[PDB]
């Protein structure tokens, strides 16, 4: 039950000029920039409201028409707050015309080699929320740093409570 | 099941206390004044663990007084989010003579007099007030935005073709 994501190019934050063309399938993205500009980028995003708990990864069918390697990265947002980016060092899988290999996320990016024409596998455990360190397929329980009990004694001058045991149950 | 280590640090507000660690649990003795309405004893332990595999908080406690006590929970995640009892949530207090489902009143749990049983609290009854995020809620549950950034090579004219972007179930 693969879920195909709608590719809309109405929302773009960039510092380049480009020509986007829809074809039978997918879309061609042409950019004109310079070697000097080391801040160059073309961020393309969408606004949604979907539940993705039944999926475990991104499958990006991309093709590079240049001999030089490209670079791409992902960013997901949950609860209009938590932003998830590629976890540095995490393994991603690139399947080309004849070879499939593992490459680690470097400087927050995925290297797309020259003439690459294939698909890219990025598991959701590869996207993380920096601040919380919570990976996209987990929850806040994944990184508990403190637990405590607040006690508000009765109007009696001296109160005593006995705590025999505290544990965490799981179905 | 994971038996939490009963080792604490404490904050005292308008009261003094003693924490003795006996073989039959930890005894908490407080000395305070009926007039000091800001009385409050916070006992906690800082750690670095993963409780994803768990779903509930088991607390067996005994109240030595005839007057009710009030307890609250505070679980913190590295991002400095503190989760507390959700207002209107349900908690189960199983005593010897009385057993029932209880409600969170003013963010606290009423511990009846001479109570001597167990209190069950599900992690979905813990929430961060400002974010309004439940402690066991998965991130994938509510996705509001997703994006892809393209960083071109040094070549002046770059062309990348994206035929398809999907989510695979596993
Ligand atoms: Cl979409
Ligand atoms: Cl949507
Ligand atoms: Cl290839
Ligand atoms: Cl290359
Ligand atoms: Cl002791
Ligand atoms: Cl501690
Ligand atoms: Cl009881
Ligand atoms: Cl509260
Ligand atoms: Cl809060």
């Amino acid at each position: 039950a693969d879920k195909i994501l709608d590719l809309s190019f109405k929302k773009i934050e960039t510092d380049l000029s480009s020509k986007i063309t829809y074809e039978d399938t997918g879309v061609k993205i042409e950019t004109d920039s310079s070697k000097s500009d080391k801040e160059r980028y073309l961020y393309i995003y969408q606004n949604i409201k979907e539940n993705w708990s039944m999926y475990n990864n991104f499958y990006i069918e991309i093709q590079n028409k240049n001999k030089s390697s490209q670079k791409i990265n992902l960013s997901i947002q949950s609860k209009n707050m938590f932003e998830f980016r590629l976890k540095e060092g995490s393994e991603v899988f690139l399947e080309g015309k004849n070879i499939i290999y593992s490459d680690k996320i470097k400087e927050g990016c995925i290297e797309v080699p020259g003439e690459f024409e294939g698909k890219i596998y990025v598991n959701f455990n590869s996207l993380i929320n920096e601040e919380s360190n919570v990976v996209l397929d987990s929850n806040m329980l994944s990184n508990i740093v403190s637990w405590g009990i607040t006690f508000i004694p009765s109007d009696e001058e001296h109160n005593i409570v006995i705590i025999k045991k505290i544990s965490l149950l799981s179905e």
